């Protein structure tokens, strides 16, 4: 309480989020006795521009959500002194994958198409079905082909129950268990 506030540095200096996801800012307080301290419940914070979102809620002090590609300047003010930073707001990343069917009855012999939707960190969505890897837990009730062309046909080859999956990077798809009846 004896020392003045003489200076806000708003951290992270250079950052960048996907386009849906959040940023947790930190305020810290430079004061006249060299001490640091965290003032992020305490200043205003504020962004240049709406592809950045400051959000409003109780706990959220300080947390920016990600509306838009573009790079943004974030201030946060107390005393009239002011600290700013800069971050990027990058394309949104995938996040999930559901596959489609979600469960299915396919005859020994006969070939079903399987679809990959990528589901992304703003929850916009696209057709990854030749993107990502198909995966047969049992070649012996179903293939599924990688082939280009073929990306996603699963081919009865046996009866039983197998699960079918779609990985894209550090991404797996829900399972989809695929009985095959004689
Ligand atoms: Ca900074
Ligand atoms: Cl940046
Ligand atoms: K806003
Ligand atoms: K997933
Ligand atoms: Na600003
Ligand atoms: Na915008
Ligand atoms: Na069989």
């Amino acid at each position: 309480t004896q020392a003045t506030l003489t200076s806000i540095e708003v951290s992270p200096t250079r950052a960048s989020i996907a386009k849906g996801m959040t940023q947790k800012f930190t305020a810290t307080g430079i004061f006249t006795d060299h001490s640091k301290k965290n003032i992020t419940e305490q200043v205003t914070w504020k962004s240049s521009s709406k592809a950045l979102s400051m959000l409003n809620a109780p706990g959220e002090e300080g947390t920016g959500k990600a509306i838009a590609v573009g790079n943004i300047s974030i201030t946060a003010t107390l005393e009239k002194l002011s600290g700013k930073t800069d971050i990027t707001v990058t394309p949104a990343i995938l996040t999930s994958i559901q596959i489609s069917p979600v469960k299915h009855c396919l005859v020994k012999g006969l070939t079903e198409k399987f679809s990959a939707t990528g589901i992304y960190s703003d929850n916009s969505s696209k057709d990854i079905t030749s993107a990502v890897t198909w995966h047969s837990s049992n070649n012996s009730v179903a293939t599924i082909s990688n082939t280009k062309g073929y990306q996603g046909q699963a081919h009865g080859t046996g009866t039983g129950t197998v699960d079918i999956k779609a990985t894209l990077g550090n991404v797996s798809s829900a399972v989809s268990k695929l009985s095959v009846t004689a």
